[PDB]
């Protein structure tokens, strides 16, 4: 199998380091923290070998005298990895690129908060696996830009589209984070309109130039984001062509208000109670009742848990980087069926 | 001076009682409650003739136990007035209306929770002052259709509009309202999209008649409503241009974010800080950094607070229906400076 290092044990590395585990043709050889918490005893009690993220040796012995075996640093396992997902914080992600993956020859995949300009290349399983195939250093782009990818191609997939206006509405803070506001406000997030959330997914998806606009603002929730889309399109689609559209799309499904889901709380409700790993929902989320189209032009909103939506993209993506299936298509079914999701 | 009735002392009834009472043309005569509670003091407290809102005497003498006195029920003043503003609960202002308002055959304004075809007309400020003029019975829209019709207006006094496009981030509950939920959800509302939010404009402004596409959510906030707008239009208008109309049109303002204005929080800080009654921004409040044109359209997010808004608007619907003065920018004026607002 395919080693992989997970080099930031946190909201995304602990979830990718599951998820490659699930793989039958990959497997974790580590997992880094820099904090000797319960998160860091967490993934010695589940069999990872625990690393030092950061090269200090007086970090070492801070999580020896917590009583939390680690098996060295970074740099005690970077050269046994085919390919090192980094989970770090935003902005450490192109430092560990430059400091360490680079110098070491390793190949390296970046989380959504570093740049496009960063790496070589922007990975979505739909839109440009074909692209990253054998790339050594390539960034899997954020939640939204994730979200918006996967609606986008099961639109495209039935129309041309035209101008897709998409209205962000954020989440604060992930469940975790105690200590992010607002408690009580909506915050322009960019203040600028339209914002660079349309831009990132131009960096996916060349051929949408100067077509996706867009708009942000955070609000007081933890659970998931939303989207609303009104996207101007070349054709005459029917709500009917579009729902099984987005029903033929990988990683996309839907509910309907009209069997209990009024909220985002009933989506992540339903995760739970599905028995979910972490309640994580994967999949893009679509209301059904918000899918309509009027005079070639499409309607809907949709969700995003945010903290699961790319983790089944950072397998994908392990998997062109190191050309181990030459078929989207045939990966993203492998993570699917391997996730237990749709 | 105009001897108004307010039927409903409540979020909305409390204030327009206030701005009746800070003109020099009109005068309130009474207010009503159903409930003997510390807004009912209040009112008594500032110089109110109360009236219980049902003619029940059962009521009556709860008042009497609270030892709040009560002037008489709804059936001891109604008679008495010019004109009635309606400030109860959605569905309770059509019931007032045909049991009462229509009986006594007594002029009434309706709150926008009501429906258009409850009354013969809908009211704002700026477009149907002068429909309005001697009605009998008219609709004060919604703080949410108040916002896009000043904003639109603005826009329509330099370019001709195509096709506005709105989404619309709801407040839960007003900062009062210790029940109303979700305290961690974003919630549809309604689910289908385009949503009843942009025909309510049409109600006011029958020229932008399918040229108005909304979708709403509600978020876990109670401060502001912020709408995002992303508007075509036929015309040339540089960011300058909108800036200006902006300025130029009564009841919105515009703030920075350079200036330290993150969210909808410091903007009611500011309210608060100015000295507002109640905090109160009656106007509309634009983020100038937001405003852009990009190939004739026009992008903006504004913030409503949903509390005062439609307050002004009350005062000159008083006047327009009881023929008061002519002029819709004199009223304007008129009513802003005794309120102290823009
Ligand atoms: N959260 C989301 O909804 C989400 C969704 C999609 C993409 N992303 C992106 O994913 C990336 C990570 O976000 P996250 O939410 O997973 O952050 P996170 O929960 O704070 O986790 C970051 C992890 O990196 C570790 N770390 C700190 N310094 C490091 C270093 N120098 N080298 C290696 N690891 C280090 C931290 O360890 P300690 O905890 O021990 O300090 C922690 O385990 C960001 O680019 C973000 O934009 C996040
Ligand atoms: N809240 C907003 O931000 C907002 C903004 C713009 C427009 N509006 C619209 O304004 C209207 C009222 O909203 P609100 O927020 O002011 O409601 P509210 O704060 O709940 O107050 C309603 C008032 O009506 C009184 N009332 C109850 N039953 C009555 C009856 N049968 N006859 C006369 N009065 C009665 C209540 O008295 P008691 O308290 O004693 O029961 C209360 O004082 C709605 O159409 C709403 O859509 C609301």
């Amino acid at each position: 199998p395919a080693k992989v290092l997970i080099n930031g044990y946190g909201s995304i590395g602990k979830r990718v380091a599951d998820a490659v585990s699930m793989q039958d043709d990959m497997e974790v050889i580590g997992v880094t923290k820099t904090k000797p918490d319960f998160e860091a005893r967490l993934a010695v009690e589940k069999g990872y070998k625990l690393f030092v993220a950061i090269p200090d040796n007086e970090r070492v012995k801070l999580f020896e005298d917590a009583g939390i075996p680690v098996e060295g640093t970074i740099l005690d396992i970077i050269e046994d990895a085919d390919i090192v997902v980094d989970g770090a914080p935003k902005k450490i992600g192109k430092q560990n690129l430059e400091n360490i993956y680079k110098p070491h020859k390793v190949k390296a995949i970046l989380q959504g908060g570093e740049k496009a300009k960063d790496v070589e290349d922007n990975f979505n399983a739909l839109w440009s696996y074909n692209r990253c195939y054998g790339k050594d250093y390539v960034r899997v782009v954020s939640c939204n830009t994730t979200g918006l990818c996967r609606i986008l191609y099961a639109i495209n997939s039935i129309a041309d589209i035209k101008k897709a206006r998409i209205v962000l509405v954020r989440r604060a803070a992930d469940p975790n984070d105690d200590k992010t506001g607002p408690v009580n406000a909506i915050t322009p997030n960019p203040v600028t309109v339209p914002s660079h959330h349309g831009p990132d997914v131009v960096s996916v998806v060349p051929e949408f130039e100067g077509k996706i606009l867009t708009s942000a603002v955070i609000v007081p929730t933890t659970l998931m984001h939303m989207h609303t889309l009104m996207v101007e399109v070349d054709g005459d689609v029917s709500r009917d062509d579009i729902l099984e559209a987005i029903k033929k799309t990988p990683r996309i499904i839907t509910v309907r208000a009209e069997d209990g889901f009024s909220s985002t709380a009933k989506i992540i409700e339903y995760g739970r109670d599905l028995g979910r790993l972490r309640y994580d929902i994967n999949e893009l989320v679509v209301w059904e009742e918000s899918i309509n189209v009027l005079e070639n032009e499409i309607f809907l909103m949709q969700a995003v848990h945010q903290e699961s939506i790319v983790i089944p993209e950072n397998i994908d993506c392990i998997r062109a980087m190191l050309q181990m299936e030459e078929d989207n298509f045939k990966s993203i079914e492998k993570t699917n069926k391997a996730m237990g999701i749709q």
